[PDB]
C-alpha cells in the first residue's frame, strides 16, 4: 500500500479536491509581520537584507496526506542554522510550531510545502550585534522536483562541467540557505546539454549535491552519499534509516565523481519530492535505466513512514 | 580643491541640507511595478525569485555633488550581467536612465547610491525561457563603506582565513550579484579579530576581494588588482586611468596575499564610498601607517573626475 501507484495516485485525488476549493487561502497562505496573506499577495519590504543581500536562512518541512513529517527535525536545523549565522528568530519555537500548524490547518491543504524563512532584517551584517531579524512563513500546495509521472521511470542527470559547487570554506553547506549561484548555473547546464537534473563536483573529484536535494549512489547493495559539501537532508537522513532497517549498507563518506559511472543504482531526495530515482546520467543507462529495486524499496520505505507517529502528527482540519 | 578636507567638506555641508528636507523622498524613494514610493515603505513580492532564490542581478550607479559618474558603464554592465544570467531588463535602457534622474531630481538628493535590480521574476529558472524578469529601482542618501572621518587616517583590515572567495566556477563574480555568504563571513571575521574590513584570498594564496569593494596594492610606484576572482570595479576602472595619468604603473593580474604584507599603501576602492586607504593589516602597520602619498594622489584624481564631463553630466532639479 506504500507503492508508487498507491501513494502518488492518493495524491491526485487529494489535488482535485483541492484543485476544487473555494478557500482563498488553497493556493498559499503566508505569515508576514504578524498577519495571514494570501501567498500571491504578501509582500516584505525591499530594505530586507534577506533581500538584499540573501543575509537568511531558511527551512523546508513538508505536509502529507495531512501529516507534518519531522517538523522537529527541521525546527532543529533551522535553530542550528540560525546560531551560525548569528541570527536570532524572532518568535518562540512552540508559537512557530503552533502558527505553521494553524496556518496549513487554515489553507486547507493536505500536501503542502512548507517554508520558514529567517533574515538579518533591516541592518546591515556590520550592525548585526542587535539582532533585529526577521521572520517569514510560508504555506504552499506540495512542490514536486521531480514529478510524480516522472518518478515512475526516473529521470536525466549531467555531473556538470560548467559548475562546480560553492566550497564549505566560502559558505558552510550546512546552512540551509538561497544562495543559488552555482545550483542555478546547474540547472542551466542540465538544460542546454540534454537533461533535468544536475550533479555538482566539488573541483577536487568529488560529487557533492544539487539545486535542491542530496545524492545518493548505490554499489553492490551499499549506499553511499557525500558527508563533506552538501547539506545534512533530512530526507537524506529517513533514506538512511530505511535503507539500514532493509538490509543495505550505508556510507557517509566521500563519493568520487567516477563512481556515479559505476553505480548501479542513483536516486536524489529532498523534501521537495522525497526520493527520485536517476536512470541516466550524462546521455547513459544508470544501471538497467529503470528504477532500481533497492532505490524502490527505499522510496516505499520513505513514504511508509510518513505515517509512522514516531516521525510525524496529524493536523486537525477544520 | 579636490583634497579631502574639501571634498567631504563639502559633502557635509550638503547632508546637513538633506537632513533639514521635508521632501518626504529625501530619505530615499522606490520604483516598484510602475510606481515611487518613499524607500523605507517600498514593498516587493514574497514570491520573487530575486528574494526566494537570490537570482538576480544588479548594479549600482551613484550621484555626487548632484552630478551622475559614469551611468553609462554601469548600465553597460547591468545589460552583461543580465546576459550572463539569461535576463532581460523589463524596460528600455533610455527609459530606465531617465526614469533614474527623475527619482534622483524628485528625491532632492545631491549624494546619491543609486540601486537597480533584475530578478528572475515569479518562475522558477526551468522556467526562464518565458523572461518574465522583474525591475526594481531605489535611490538613497550616499553610502560610505567607510566613512569619511575614517578615510582621513585609513581603516584597519585583515585577510581572512576563516573564508575564501567564491571561486568563478561557483558563481562568476563579473556578474555584480548579492550572494554574500562568503563576503558576510569575511566582516564577521574582521569584526572577531579586530579589524573592519576583510581581504579574502582565493584558496591558492591570491587576494581578491571584499565585501562591496576591489583591492589595489602598492609597491615601489607599481599598482596591482586582481584580475581573477573578483568584480571589474567601476572605481577600479577609474583608479587605474588616474594612476597612469599622474606616472605610476598598472597591473591588472593575479596578487600573491604574501604582496599585501611587503606593500608600501594599500587602499579599497567601490562606488559606496570611492578611494578607502588601509593602514593596517592583520595588526600591523601598511607602510608607514598613514596614508600613503600615491593613495592620497589617486583619491584626489578620482573625485576630480567626478567633475569631468567625460565621466559625468549634471542633474536639474526642481
Amino acid at each position: 500500500v506504500y507503492s508508487m501507484e498507491a501513494v502518488l495516485g492518493a495524491h491526485q485525488k487529494r489535488n482535485e479536491i483541492l484543485a476544487a476549493s473555494s478557500n482563498p487561502l488553497a493556493e498559499g497562505v503566508a505569515w508576514v509581520e504578524g498577519e495571514l496573506y494570501p501567498l500571491s499577495e504578501a509582500r516584505i519590504p525591499i530594505l530586507d537584507q534577506g533581500f538584499l543581500r540573501s543575509d537568511l536562512t531558511y527551512d523546508v518541512p513538508a505536509v502529507w496526506d495531512g501529516r507534518f513529517f519531522r517538523l522537529d527535525d527541521h525546527l532543529d536545523r533551522l535553530e542550528a542554522s540560525c546560531e551560525k549565522m548569528r541570527l536570532k528568530m524572532p518568535m518562540d519555537r512552540s508559537a512557530v510550531r503552533a502558527k505553521l500548524v494553524e496556518m496549513v490547518a487554515k489553507s486547507g491543504i493536505r500536501d503542502a510545502y512548507v517554508e520558514l524563512i529567517v533574515t538579518r532584517g533591516l541592518k546591515f551584517i556590520r550592525e548585526y550585534q542587535s539582532y533585529e531579524n526577521n521572520l517569514y512563513l510560508m504555506v504552499m500546495p506540495y512542490v514536486w522536483a521531480m514529478r510524480p509521472d516522472m518518478q515512475v521511470t526516473g529521470g536525466p542527470a549531467v555531473v556538470t562541467r560548467t559548475v562546480r559547487r560553492t566550497p564549505p570554506g566560502a559558505m558552510d553547506p550546512t546552512i540551509k540557505n538561497l544562495q543559488w549561484g552555482d545550483f542555478v548555473r546547474g540547472w542551466l547546464e542540465a538544460m542546454d546539454r540534454g537533461a533535468v537534473y544536475s550533479l555538482l563536483p566539488d573541483g577536487d573529484g568529488n560529487i557533492t549535491e544539487g539545486g535542491g536535494y542530496n545524492v545518493c549512489v548505490i554499489k553492490d547493495g551499499v549506499l553511499s552519499t557525500p558527508s563533506r559539501g552538501v547539506l545534512e537532508g533530512v530526507t537524506r537522513k529517513t533514506v538512511l534509516e530505511v535503507a539500514a532497517a532493509k538490509g543495505y549498507k550505508t556510507v557517509v563518506d566521500f563519493v568520487p565523481v567516477d563512481d556515479l559511472y559505476h553505480a548501479d543504482e542513483i536516486f536524489i531526495c529532498t523534501t521537495a519530492g522525497g526520493v527520485m530515482p536517476i536512470t541516466e546520467l550524462d546521455g547513459q543507462k544508470v544501471g538497467g535505466g529503470q528504477v532500481g529495486p533497492i532505490t524502490r524499496e527505499i522510496w516505499e520505505g520513505y513514504w511508509e513512514a510518513h505515517y509512522d507517529p514516531k516521525y510525524s502528527f496529524a493536523i486537525d482540519y477544520p
